[PDB]
RNA sequence: GGGCGGCCUUCGGGCUAGACGGUGGGAGAGGCUUCGGCUGGUCCACCCGUGACGCUC
């Protein structure tokens, strides 16, 4: 569910500016949020499967949005690669 | 890795129409499950955010 108490919480951490709320640094963090919100699920139901479909599909998004970041703005990179680790 | 890709530009750099994110909706014979839930996807809107971040073996 996560919830603003927690997506709008990551976003206000992340976020490069009081309003920004799509940033690539904000987009991989709550992407990263609810990666791991259902790495967790998977392991309680370890027969989903169908589940897993988005844990990968969630995962490649993550690492093109990185792998953009990466080019246009290296040192924007390391940050956002912190406070979470690749 | 490969192949093919938006607009403008005096090529320095602009920009949003794509994509994604935010917010708010919808349809559903998804899936798992102490049956109490946990969860994946999917379609809309806006005239909010990023700014081509894409599509394809
Ligand atoms: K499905
Ligand atoms: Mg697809
Ligand atoms: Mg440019
Ligand atoms: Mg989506
Ligand atoms: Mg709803
Ligand atoms: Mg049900
Ligand atoms: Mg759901
Ligand atoms: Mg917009
Ligand atoms: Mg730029
Ligand atoms: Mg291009
Ligand atoms: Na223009
Ligand atoms: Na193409």
């Amino acid at each position: 569910p996560i919830t603003k108490e927690e997506k709008q919480k990551v976003m206000q951490e992340f976020a490069r500016f009081p309003g920004d709320t799509g940033s690539t640094e904000v987009q991989v963090a709550l992407l990263t949020l609810r990666i791991n919100r259902l790495s967790e699920h998977l392991k309680v139901h370890k027969k989903d499967h169908h589940s897993h479909r988005g844990l990968l599909m969630m995962v490649g998004q993550r690492r093109r949005l990185l792998r953009y970041l990466q080019r246009e703005d290296p040192e924007r990179y390391r940050m956002l690669i912190e406070k979470l680790g690749i």
